[PDB]
């Protein structure tokens, strides 16, 4: 057994796949979990929490209540919610995963500043899968990326507001600058009526939205006679959260920095 | 052997390919192979012409010249090339094939009156992948659609000038009326930044553009656990060919009436 | 609110997404939820049992003492508990929709007979979207079968035992019928080393196995130039669970009768 | 302009697609073009012979009659042909671009030893989207290769003789190699009847036959709750043109070695 975690959120929708997660991960062992106050607890944590029972870890509101009985703490929560933790923890030299997104820049500063003090992992995405596949279109990019048309599709379920996909943008950036350009220079995003011929140098962007699908990110380098395409399909949240825990037994021995996924992947060796 | 044919426009992209069609494939023959007069002609039609030689079929700029050596006419040149074949035709008795896009509505009023006289077959898109596909999209409206998310990817070639694609327009037309509705009042295009939501009730079109992709349609209707899609791809414009040649074959015995592709593959006893 | 419902096998994979669909579903009420005797009950059905609490519906091992609350019988359960209750309701009047599979001949010939008595929805797939699929599959085979080739892939997460999937048969039989041959005259399942160009004629099979895919089903007819598909993808068993639960609500009325969802879904009349 | 090329087997499949990728391709000059002795010429090499007419190049048989005026030498013809002009070219210093398959071993030992004196480029598959995905699922298996499901379909023309593609397979040993197995000791190629569950450290295939189609291959590296795919298309021979072309540009300046596409294309740097 392990590393212990706290994970914050338990009964929101992130915080249950936490719980799973770690439970049924070899290295790493529940200390606690945390919620709102003025919230219905359920006691055993993953237990009734996250569908499969058991674990006599009861889900508190304290921190100082916990302080000894976890390592490091996976946050999933809200910006407000998260500067707080943030604050006990680097107090008490807690290492946080941050998979809280929505900070104001102020808010990021936070996060910067307090990684000196305690190690951090703070990511956008926490899927493994999305975090190889950036890697990829780089190498590519670097290839084909030049003369080839490169065209990004995702689709997500009908109830996505923004469009494109925030990964789909940093699937974008992971190009223009392999080829040495810049994203704003060379996109576009919709495509309505008499277009003319595809501006040569360009990275077009097309966005599905539909049932429930919960994220598809496709990349093509189209050229004459071929086309490399390269999909990463996320059927389950789940997802994720094997990525948050998969970097808490990561950051086990660190102390001091601010990471993300390729560091933790060692994507940057690669 | 049968029905003659006469191929205008032998020497541009699609009259090459129909000359291959026709060659190669059953109870069709030859009989002339036209052109614009003051262009390259080069006698065996189909032979230097498109790629296979022989033939003592002759490209030709007459027309009364040939009245006696094909009974049908295939047309995939241009609205003003056309109007003069339906003009001698017409006279002359000789049934059409035609696949000329773009006429302006005096011409396709011309087409229409013109079928009281002779046999036309006039069609959007000849592929007949596409045209069963368009009826299924509707025998699934009138089942899933409804309460399903429906959404309509279409991919082309770097050089298609107008977004969304004539088919996938096709596409939503087929569906919106299906379930009765109009596509007009239900149709969304683009989806650029916060958009919010994905409105019930509305069809979404996504399009891309690439490479030398002939032509890409998907329709998927998309609910809570489980999604259909039907995609028709083309890899090649003797998809056309061989639709316009079965349709020639199909017009043999036919004399006076405007029909289409349903009307050639019986798609409305479907 | 209307037409109850038993859902028996309430804590099994099937029986708890039956009680979601069920309550989120109009026209149909919880008025039961059942388990096998010996098992840990938890009162409130749907309530703990299936993620949302509430429900004060309680999971009994009874039946005669259920009797007088639910209309309408949905079981995913075993051939053995099935046929058990398929005798208390047969003798009862109580309608059934029957979602186990793997019964015995001697099994079927029960439910075949039992149907003369009460109304019962009994079929192997549950999915609306699969049920629409085979149908314009055989519209589609009417057409393009022929003269076309004709593969079918299906992909399955990496615990299903026997390949290839019993819905690609399913989806194999629809079109060997519609093109009135017999599938086990032209199925091809194998493909290894030297195997000689593809025989005409034949239908070929394609069996992917993978992750936690929970269901793809796609049908190709590829001539030269185009290609047609028809792909059924499944993101969550939810899926069977709203095509059972539309059944019963669907049996609402009946008496007497085996049906199935083309029944149901009214696909004959399509 | 530049280097001269001598495109071998002028009139084959391959031999066509090469004169276009010359001639419409900058700092290559079109020196000369081949063939077999006994078959009907046309001076106008990629004139006639490609598609577009012009170019005072002739088809000739000889070979001392073009030394002069070549750089290069280009074969996609048979491994008889090719001993032969591989000696020819060996003796007077013609570097040479290898694409004829199917050589014996004594054959490949023959090019191996001529790369002594004259500057070789011989590769399995010329398409640079093929080259890169193949340097691609390296560095992904190196990630996700381990604990993920790893399978590869591909998809060919009705008339491939043999399954799997010599490309699945040759995509199968890149990723074996990469986590440091044996391919013959993990591949699994048929899936038939009662499988049993996926066993885990296992390469499956999966191979689709069909159409027209050129070739497609997908790598997918499927966990739970996501999969990364990898998937190139081709939708044209022009696609392997375009690569042995850029390959003898690439030879430019060089003199002894035997190279392939990861020379050319860098990958190694990758
Ligand atoms: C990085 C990555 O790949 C990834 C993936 C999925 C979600 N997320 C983020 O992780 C967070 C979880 O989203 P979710 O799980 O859907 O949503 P949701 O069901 O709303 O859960 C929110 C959780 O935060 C808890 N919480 C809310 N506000 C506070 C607060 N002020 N103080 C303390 N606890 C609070 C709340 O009680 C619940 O446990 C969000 O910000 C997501 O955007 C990230
Ligand atoms: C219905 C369908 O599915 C389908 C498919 C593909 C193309 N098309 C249409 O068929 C036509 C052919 O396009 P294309 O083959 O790419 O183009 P292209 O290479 O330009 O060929 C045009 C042909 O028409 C001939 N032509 C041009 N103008 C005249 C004229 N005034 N009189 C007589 N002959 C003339 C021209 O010489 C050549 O043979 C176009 O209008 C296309 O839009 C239709
Ligand atoms: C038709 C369709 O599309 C579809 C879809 C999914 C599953 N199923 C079938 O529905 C059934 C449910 O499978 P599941 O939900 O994964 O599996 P599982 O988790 O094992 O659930 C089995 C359920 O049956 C209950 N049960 C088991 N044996 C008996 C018995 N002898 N008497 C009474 N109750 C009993 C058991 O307690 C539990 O509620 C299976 O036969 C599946 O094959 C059908
Ligand atoms: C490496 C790569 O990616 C790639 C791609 C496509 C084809 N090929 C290979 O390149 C070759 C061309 O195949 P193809 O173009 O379809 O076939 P095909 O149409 O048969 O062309 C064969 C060519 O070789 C010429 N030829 C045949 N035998 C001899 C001989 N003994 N001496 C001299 N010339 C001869 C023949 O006249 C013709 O020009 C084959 O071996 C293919 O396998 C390789």
């Amino acid at each position: 057994a392990n590393i212990r975690v706290a994970i914050a959120g338990a009964g929101g929708r992130m915080g249950r796949q936490l719980i799973q997660a770690a439970l049924a991960l070899e290295g790493v062992q529940l200390g606690a979990a945390l919620e709102r106050e003025g919230s219905s607890l359920l006691g055993s944590d993953a237990g009734e929490l996250a569908g499969a029972g058991k674990t006599g870890v009861t889900v508190q509101s304290s921190l100082d209540a916990v302080k000894d009985d976890f390592d490091v703490f996976i946050d999933f929560t809200r910006p407000e919610g998260t500067l707080n933790h943030l604050a006990f923890c680097r107090q008490h030299g807690k290492g946080m995963v941050i998979g809280t997104t929505g900070f104001d820049e102020a808010g990021k500063q936070a996060i910067r500043d307090a990684a000196a003090d305690i190690a951090i992992v703070f990511a956008a995405n926490f899927s493994v899968g999305v975090n190889v596949m950036l890697k990829l279109l780089e190498k590519a990019a670097k290839v084909m990326g030049d003369y080839t048309d490169i065209e990004i599709i995702e689709a997500h379920h009908r109830h996505k507001v923004d469009a494109p996909s925030g990964t789909a943008l940093a699937m974008g950036e992971a190009i223009a600058h392999a080829l040495d350009k810049d994203l704003k220079d060379c996109a576009v995003y919709s495509r309505e009526g008499h277009t003319g011929e595809r501006v040569p140098g360009t990275i077009g962007f097309a966005t599905v939205r539909a049932g429930d699908i919960v994220g598809e990110h496709t990349a093509m380098f189209a050229d004459i006679g071929e086309r490399l395409e390269i999909t990463h399909k996320a059927s389950s949240r789940m997802t994720f959260a094997n990525g948050a825990v998969r970097s808490a037994l990561w950051l086990s021995g660190k102390e001091s920095g601010l990471f993300d996924m390729r560091d933790v992947l060692d994507l940057n060796n690669l």
